[PDB]
């Protein structure tokens, strides 16, 4: 990869987030991108901000420096999809951000863990196509025919850990350059655990063992921990329904877009076409959104708090009104 020039780096230290408070779980990342005429330099200002702010760079022999080069390095491997963007992997570490301190879910791991799950955020959905597992494997694209040959279905989440590996290769960009031995080792398992645990096929399994972990007195600690970092990285990952209705909504939006592509693309390749991957099918937003927050969502958050993160209380109650807010637009159509 290429080294970030110093110009680079400028156009990001440039933006100030003048009236945007970056910890707040009502932050709006459409208000920040609206905000301004280079919303990739004011995502990344965002990360920036909030990785210096935690103060665990710093404690972490991460210069401001290496910290910003990572930040763009990641930026660089983002493509103009819809919804699988620079936005979305810096409106999930804004929100790991929010579980870690707002939901004080840092009083449950180390400091170097909370470390990883930040730049873990920024780096889960690397050089993503807008195209799901499914479509590779269907299609018998070159990287689906991979991903069965090695025996590894999570086609894309394997390639995101592969350019993560990349990125952090480079001293300049290695936020982990000042780990070494079993710290070291920690950062880069534990980052590549979180982000193979982002393939939803395994969401059942993850949510099931973090459950049990938590349950048992006598669970691992080690294994605790690494579960809890894994359950973050989910939440986050599926945290749209926990925002501020309008937030919620925008992502909806941008999401549907995306699978409506990837419906398109299927059509082409006369491959099955799933109903809410299908534009023909024209299906209402707030049914949508309702089925995800029923059949995903809710029992996720609620239970991940009932078990163990009850500081985390606001996603429950935010997905209850989003659901009730959904419900009042049927009501009134
Ligand atoms: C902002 O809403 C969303 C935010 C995220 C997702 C994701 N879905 N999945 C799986 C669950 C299909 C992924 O694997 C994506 C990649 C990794 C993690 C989560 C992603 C879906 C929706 C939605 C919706 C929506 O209205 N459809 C209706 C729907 C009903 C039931 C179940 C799913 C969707
Ligand atoms: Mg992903
Ligand atoms: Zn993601």
């Amino acid at each position: 990869v290429t080294a970030i020039t110093k110009v680079e780096r400028e156009a990001v230290l440039v933006c100030e987030l003048p009236s945007f408070d970056v910890t707040d779980v009502e932050f709006d990342l459409f208000r920040a991108r609206e905000s301004t005429d280079k919303p990739l330099d004011v995502a990344a200002a965002i990360a920036y901000r909030l990785l210096l702010g935690s103060g665990l760079p710093q404690k972490f022999g991460c210069s401001d420096e290496v910290l910003l080069n990572f930040i763009l390095q990641c930026r660089k491997k983002y493509r103009n999809v819809p919804y699988h963007n620079f936005y979305h992997v810096v409106d999930v570490c804004q929100t790991i951000h929010t579980f870690l301190y707002r939901g004080n879910v840092y009083e449950k791991l180390t400091e170097l863990e909370c470390f990883v799950l930040l730049i873990t955020a920024l780096v889960h959905d690397l050089d993503h196509m807008g195209l799901n597992n499914s479509f590779y494997l269907k299609t018998e694209s070159p990287l689906g025919i991979l991903s069965s040959a090695s025996g590894n279905t999570s086609v894309l989440e394997v390639h995101h850990c592969n350019l993560a590996v990349e990125i952090l290769s480079d001293p300049e960009s290695d936020v982990f350059d000042g780990l070494e031995g079993a710290e070291r080792t920690l950062a880069f398992r534990s980052m590549i655990d979180c982000v193979l645990a982002t393939d939803m096929a395994k969401h059942g399994s993850a949510l099931e063992a973090f459950l049990a972990s938590a349950a048992d007195q006598s669970s691992d600690e080690a294994a605790f921990h690494r579960m809890t970092m894994e359950i973050i990285l989910k939440a986050g990952d599926i945290s749209n329904v926990t925002k501020p209705f309008d937030i919620s909504r925008q992502w909806a939006m941008a999401v549907t877009e995306e699978f409506y592509r990837q419906g398109d693309m299927e059509k082409e390749r006369g491959v099955e076409v799933l109903p809410m991957f299908d534009r023909s099918k024209n299906m209402e937003l707030a049914k949508g959104q309702i089925g995800f927050i029923d059949f995903v969502a809710a029992p996720f958050f609620q239970k991940i708090v009932d078990a163990c993160l009850q500081g985390m209380q606001w996603t429950v109650d935010r997905i209850k009104s989003n659901r009730a807010q959904w419900e009042r637009v049927l009501e009134t159509r």
